[PDB]
């Protein structure tokens, strides 16, 4: 159970974005139904009044929280991967539009899941803003908690992979468009009951064998991190 509080741009806090530049849902409960319209941008997908200005090459940091800012972030039980997708905002996230900018699942070197490292990072993970066409975008941050993912939600709706989905309104101003954004995948639709990484038993199957759900990270993506960029406590 986790939500996005706001974003940082080049280590500068853009301030509380809830219902302002984040299409915030009414609470931190997960989406679990893979065919739900809620898979796009969670249960309250609508245009919110602000879009955060960035340029291509900026570091964009999402900041998550559980109940209050810079708390426990997400229950430690919620091991799983983190992904970030981008879509042109005029799509409203509909159709074959989501392009993957970031994936971090289980780190063999560190013996840690992305969620474990997200807690250590005070809820912060980042991407480099890609060199796409200037304009308005949705950045869809997705945490998949796998602690109940041994079952499919379609077989036992009390269990299943848990999707914590947050869509940020981002406006890309300066971009040379060296990597024009292609068509992407649909949400709902990209993940199905047979997709690798959706049904996974963390109690019985080693995390070294986990394969995150496709699609692959786009060739135009410039990278990211799971690391604290900014110290909320200094504010
Ligand atoms: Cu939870």
């Amino acid at each position: 159970h986790t939500l996005v509080w706001g974003v940082w741009v080049n280590g500068v806090d853009q301030g509380d974005g809830r219902n302002i530049y984040i299409r915030s849902p009414p609470n931190n409960n997960p989406v679990k139904n893979l065919t739900s319209p809620d898979m796009t941008c969670n249960v309250d997908n609508r245009v919110v009044p602000k879009s955060v200005p960035v340029n291509a090459g900026d570091t964009l940091t999402f900041e998550w929280y559980h109940n209050t800012r810079d708390d426990d972030i997400i229950a430690s039980s919620h091991h799983g991967p983190i992904a970030v997708y981008i879509a042109p905002a005029a799509s409203n996230g509909q159709g074959n539009v989501w392009v993957k900018l970031f994936e971090d699942a289980y780190n063999v070197t560190n013996s840690t899941w992305a969620v474990d490292r997200l807690i250590t990072a005070h809820g912060q993970h980042s991407v480099v803003v890609p060199h796409v066409a200037p304009g308005d975008y949705l950045f869809r941050a997705e945490i998949i908690a796998l602690h109940e993912a041994d079952s499919l939600y379609s077989q036992n709706p009390i269990r299943g992979a848990q999707f914590y989905i947050s869509c940020a309104q981002i406006t890309i101003n300066s971009s040379d468009d060296s990597t024009p954004l292609p068509a992407g995948v649909p949400f709902p639709g990209a993940y199905t009951d047979s997709t690798p990484g959706i049904q996974f038993n963390i109690y019985t199957t080693p995390a070294t064998s986990y394969v995150a759900p496709p699609p692959s990270v786009w060739s135009g993506a410039l990278g990211g991190s799971i690391a604290q960029v900014g110290d909320a406590s200094l504010e």
